[PDB]
């Protein structure tokens, strides 16, 4: 046992080292999606661009956690990190549904874990997801939600002049 | 009677505070609109920051109208504010057209007090409303006017590429 | 149902909606304040710079609910604003009384909405009620009982000198 | 009855002044060491700026603490500080060690006083620990288990050399 | 014996101790007047703000004290800091008049000191008394001379206006 | 086939596409051997450090490779990231032989991918691999043969004053 474990039970590492491994493979499908947008049959930069900070931001959270995990007192056990379940994302409102889809799980994922953590009585887990993870979650979700609504009401997928106009004048800034 | 007040009737005075209550029921109106278009199934967040500001320029001709009161020797007497008729604005060229309608109402309302202000010899409150109300809500009329016509030009509300088009080239800047 | 909708329960939307329309209130209660005090029979302008700062705040916490409201997936409905209680304040310790009374009965609500956001097992609401509404409110209650207790050792409300130079030497600054 | 008191429980309020004399005892604890490495027969002068620096930490938690307590209309309290365990640390490894067991009983008691808050349903106490003190804590326990850490794997307490390189490269920064 | 004693008597050496613990205490004292000042039925910020600086002189005092020791060859030895005779200090004159009170104590031992320096021939550790210590708190127990006869003067405790007036005009600044 | 392919064979493609997966996996080793030295039983900062800088500097040699295949004309196709053999890397000398074995795995690779585009006369893809990663996994490989043996002649792993050092005026800089 670690000299500096308090109050941290292992269910919560366990669920921790479980979170480490979904915020992985979502930075791993968001950089699928980032480098389906650079191909030439696709070719829109600015989609690409969303997805890839995206990718980077996620595994940010994943870096995080790997602190956190090290901070309590807890140990890191790595897993495999899954393949995305798709390799052609077909366009861009698509993947934007595929995006939102994928952080709703992810945020029932942080959100079970912050019932666990409420529940063995830790309190600085539990405001270390309240505070780093639950409100960016939030965002992202209405974020998401925005940017799929604005892509169907211009006439995606079928319009490409609307997926054309919506990587310039809204990802493209 | 208050040792500042001369030539000030009480006609006036109750048109005064009606017009401070009108001035904050428009601005509850803007309020409305402004965050109908921050949902995520409408999502055009330029008409939001469009109508947000506007809520917060009649606040301040509400508060303006309260000081110019008390300057007289008037004494403000404040009203309920009442809901605004509608909770859903169905579209951007929808919204527009409700807040050209309001301000017409406004600057009526605002003509018939400045009548008021002539016929009870108030030369004073003649010119402040002169001065600080009517051009500005001549202004607001014929921009609003232009965003109608603008909207109507491009297709809108059948066209949800129109309204996209022009929350980003128009009203985002 | 929003498609950005997760965890949030219809308790705790309706509960958001009146503690908008609570915010709105002490906002308007505020304004009538700050605006008796610039009477000219009154006459103490710090006071009325406190009200109307303090009026803005209130607002400020209305729009920062509403925009919580539609990034969870919740859906605005406003309601008519009540006229306050009072029109003649009495005195500016009277109004600082009424402030604190004010603040705390919206710091209840505020508590029971939070009651309510741990029941409901929603942690996102939760830490949003902690970290931008509590303290601010504890802030404020804590400061109205400061200046009611320095204007109540100062001899107010029957020493006019009291208030005159708290006036000056506590808000004028 | 203080006039701005609200859903303040008693049994807060003694934990609090309870919390207070800890944090002022460790602090007491910290200045100790810091001037027992100042001796000439210890003589490490960045052992001693570090609990130096940890003593000014800790009474800025209790000064935190009371002025947590004024706040909430509380009243503060105040007992004895008693003398730390020992006047002689022996070496920097096993003050280093006493630093952690003292943090770890300071981080044991501020849960405590979590659950206390979550009990008594004060979300404001509750947000305050969670936000001001519980991840300090954290920190500072983690990084005793470093310094540990690091003193043990060069041959402390038996190593004088070790002890030198370390005041010299890892606290004098 | 520490291989830096030289001339340093053990009177002298547990004098220091007791000087160090009497600081400490002083310390302690002026901290409870600080918060004592802070509660919202007393409200005066600038008496606190003045006794919290005069806490953190004395324990700078008391650091002083310490290093001195380490200096010399002594030997640090320290006891429990004892809890202010009150909890309730009444009024501003009031803790004016304690901390009149407090510091005549202080400078009688800090002058026994001095006597005892100077019979067991030590002119070191006089000249540090005479020139780190003695006219400083001549200079204190003057300005508390001062401000207790301003208070006085003013109508104080009788006349709450005096004290608000005292904390504005003269601490404020 | 895509409109861009020209000279680019099949098997440059399968060769591609696992570099790309090796590169990821190589990334995901120097990120577990970076969180292994920030645990508390390590402790070494610089060291972990090191490993993040290396992991993020294999993530871009990743990504280069699929832009590289989406210039070319290829279609990326993403597999599983592999777990790292270890858990526990048991010392920074170790944890530098682990790096050195794999950044020579990754180079034979590397070389044989070369040999396969000589073969296929694709002299682009050849002139690629020659000047964005052969070189820097030869300066790679020297860097870690060197810091291999400064470790090895300082006596690791078994003394640990020697990877204190090292962390310190070598990893530290
Ligand atoms: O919020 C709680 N702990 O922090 C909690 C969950 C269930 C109960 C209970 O057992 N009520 O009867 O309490
Ligand atoms: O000032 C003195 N020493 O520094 C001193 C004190 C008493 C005497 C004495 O014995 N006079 O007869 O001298
Ligand atoms: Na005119
Ligand atoms: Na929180
Ligand atoms: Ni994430
Ligand atoms: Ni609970
Ligand atoms: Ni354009
Ligand atoms: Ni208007
Ligand atoms: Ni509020
Ligand atoms: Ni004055
Ligand atoms: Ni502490
Ligand atoms: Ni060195
Ligand atoms: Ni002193
Ligand atoms: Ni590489």
């Amino acid at each position: 046992t670690s000299q500096v474990r308090q109050n941290y039970h292992q269910d919560s590492e366990a669920a921790i080292n479980r979170q480490i491994n979904l915020e992985l493979y979502a930075s791993y499908v968001y950089l699928s999606m980032s480098y389906y947008f650079d191909r030439d049959d696709v070719a829109l930069k600015n989609f690409a661009k969303y997805f890839l900070h995206q990718s980077h931001e996620e595994r940010e959270h994943a870096e995080k956690l790997m602190k956190l995990q090290n901070q309590r007192g807890g140990r890191i056990f790595l897993q495999d990190i899954q393949k995305p379940d798709e390799d052609d994302w077909e366009s861009g409102l698509n993947a934007m549904e595929a995006a939102l889809h994928l952080e709703k799980n992810v945020n029932q994922s942080l959100l079970e874990l912050h019932k666990l953590a409420h529940d063995k009585n830790d309190p600085h887990l539990a405001d270390f997801i309240e505070t780093h993870y639950l409100n960016e979650q939030v965002k992202a979700i209405k974020e998401l939600g925005d940017h799929v609504t604005n892509l169907r009401k211009m006439g995606a997928p079928e319009s490409g002049l609307a997926e054309y106009l919506f990587d310039k004048h809204t990802l493209g800034d």
